[PDB]
DNA sequence: CCCGGAACTTCG
DNA sequence: CGAAGTTCCGG
């Protein structure tokens, strides 16, 4: 309820909630499920080059959302 | 703009 | 070394 801390758990789960589709689930499943691109490539039928990408895309889209933030 | 992937680099 | 993470040349 208004905290600084509070702020920021909240603000990554929206970001990754208003993530494109693919970017969603690339961060989801290798943050939440713990999953290795293996097998994270698997799921989504991709390159893993391309789960390495999305992965990094989608954090990168979190921080952009959190660093404003902190001091 | 929004990324796809593979090369390249770091980490455990 | 194998997995994770970073970068870059496209398309």
């Amino acid at each position: 309820s208004h905290m600084l801390s509070e702020e920021l758990r909240q603000i990554v789960f929206r970001t990754i909630e208003s993530l494109p589709e693919d970017l969603r689930m690339a961060i989801t499943l290798r943050e939440l499920d713990g999953l290795s691109y293996e097998e994270i490539a698997a799921i989504m039928d991709c390159p893993v080059g391309t789960v390495r990408s999305r992965i990094f895309r989608a954090r990168e889209a979190i921080d952009n959302k959190v660093q404003p933030l902190i001091r």
